[PDB]
Order: C-alpha cells, then structure tokens, then sequence
C-alpha cells in the first residue's frame, strides 16, 4: 500500500493520552492475533482510566478505536488500521516503549533485547568504524572522512531532498506534542522504534539517516531465523520505499557484515 494518511492518522493518535497508547500498542504488538479474534465487530476498542473526555462539562470515557484487518478493500486513507497504528505509535512513543520494556515476541526471538542493551555504545562502534566503500584519506587527520559516520551524512543529505512534507507536517506536529522523536540514529532510543515490530519504518523516522534500513536490518534477521527454523524483508522493503524513499542496500551490508554474526548466535531457537 502507499495511501495512508500519516499526518491525520497521526493527529487523531497524538490526541490521546499515553497510557491508553501504550495500552493498544502492547496488545497489538505481543497480543495482535489474539486480541483481533476476540474481538465483537467491525472495531478493536480500547479503554483506559486516562483516557477521558468532557461532555458539557460532564468527565466520559474516550475508548481508543482502531479498525479490524480489512484485507485491504475498503481502506480509506484516514484508515487505522492495526498495521497502520503500530507503525506510527512505534515511532512517535520509543523512549516509553523502552520504559516499559516493551517487545513484540516477533522482535524478541531475533535478540532484540540482547541487540539494543548497550545501544548507544554498539551504534558508536559501528559509526566509528571504517566504511569499506570510502577511500583511505591522503591526510592521516583527516581519517573520520571514511568512517561509516561519514556515509550516514553523505546518506542525510540525500534523503533530505526526497521528503514529503505530509510526513514532515507529523514530524512538526509530532514536535509539538512533546513526542519522544530524534533526528540521529545515534541516540537512546533510535533503535527501540522497531521494538514492537512495525509493518514498515515508522514514518517520524524515515527521514533519520540509517533508520529505514535499520528496520530492513531486523527483518533480514527474522527470515535468517525463520529459515533456520516467509517474506519479512521483502514485505518491509514493499511497505517502506512506498512512503516515497528507496533503501540504502549499502547501508544494509555494513549492517549485516558488522552485526550479523553475532546477531544468529542471539536468535531464540
């Protein structure tokens, strides 16, 4: 699909208090299958004591709805879906996904929590690294220009042109409503907006150097598992570059060659 309305699927959510988010977040993430087929109706309807509204004056409860799984069909653009839900809440909510350790099982059997333990140390590491595919500098000082730090800004400044601005509309809006949103891969809880699996990079993050394939990183990592034990890569990549971006495959291969191994011996088997 490409069609989804980020900036009006993002105002109704931001809208909401947290917990009730965080509710729907985690049912749907490590309960998805099992709270759908439970579910009377055309809507999945959450509730929560934080989340309430005044009806003249009168304090009302203000369930948070999110569709049944149309198999696409009847999808307005305004649509929120499960998919849909996850995907935005994954990246406008990492640092109180991370507060509450919160991981999609799917997430969880590739070593996800081993992976992002000392997260701010092993992005460092890697960004410190050489980058096969820079040249050795001529000048000794001026070394840092072929370190993978390098590429990632070589990286920014090309997707920085192929923004749209619906997505940076939800980013602006997203800023406005103190989301905990970051513009560097190298920060906290870059990493943890994958925590809870979403169907594509989460579009508050498309535009950070990196993110895009980082994504595409774990789900490589998913069909690796699965063999040794499915389409995710494909799928992601489908669903990512329709939000107007096309992956870095290079940055997937320093990702892979610097993680990888260490990665399968972290798979829950």
């Amino acid at each position: 699909g490409q069609t989804a309305d980020w900036k009006s699927i993002g105002l109704y959510i931001l809208s909401f208090a947290l917990p009730i988010i965080l509710k729907a977040l985690y049912m749907l993430s490590t309960r998805g299958r099992q709270t759908i087929k439970e579910n009377k109706g055309t809507r999945i309807r959450f509730k929560d004591d934080s989340s309430y509204e005044e009806v003249n004056g009168i304090r009302k409860p203000r369930h948070l709805y999110v569709s049944m799984p149309t198999a696409q069909s009847t999808m307005k653009a305004d649509e929120i879906t499960p998919g849909r839900f996850r995907t935005i809440a994954c990246g406008l909510f990492p640092a109180q996904v991370k507060a509450r350790n919160i991981i999609s099982p799917v997430m969880g059997v590739i070593g996800f929590s081993f992976f992002v333990k000392d997260w701010m140390e092993r992005i460092d590491d890697f960004l410190a690294a050489r980058c096969p595919f820079l040249p050795e500098q001529k000048d000794p000082r001026d070394a840092a220009l072929a370190t993978n730090r390098a590429y990632f800004i070589t990286r920014q400044l090309q997707v920085d042109e192929s923004k749209v601005s619906d997505i940076e509309d939800l980013i602006a809006d997203a800023r406005a409503e103190s989301a905990t949103i970051f513009a560097d891969i190298a920060t906290p809880h870059s990493v943890w907006v994958f925590a809870c699996a979403p169907d594509r990079c989460p579009p508050t993050a498309l535009y950070v150097a990196g993110m895009p394939e980082l994504g595409a990183f774990f789900a490589i990592l998913q069909d690796m598992r699965n063999t040794i034990m499915s389409a995710f890569y494909q799928s992601y990549l489908r669903r990512t570059q329709s939000m107007g971006i096309q992956l870095d495959q290079k940055i997937i291969i320093l990702y892979m060659s610097h993680w990888g191994r260490e990665a399968v011996n972290h798979f829950h088997l």
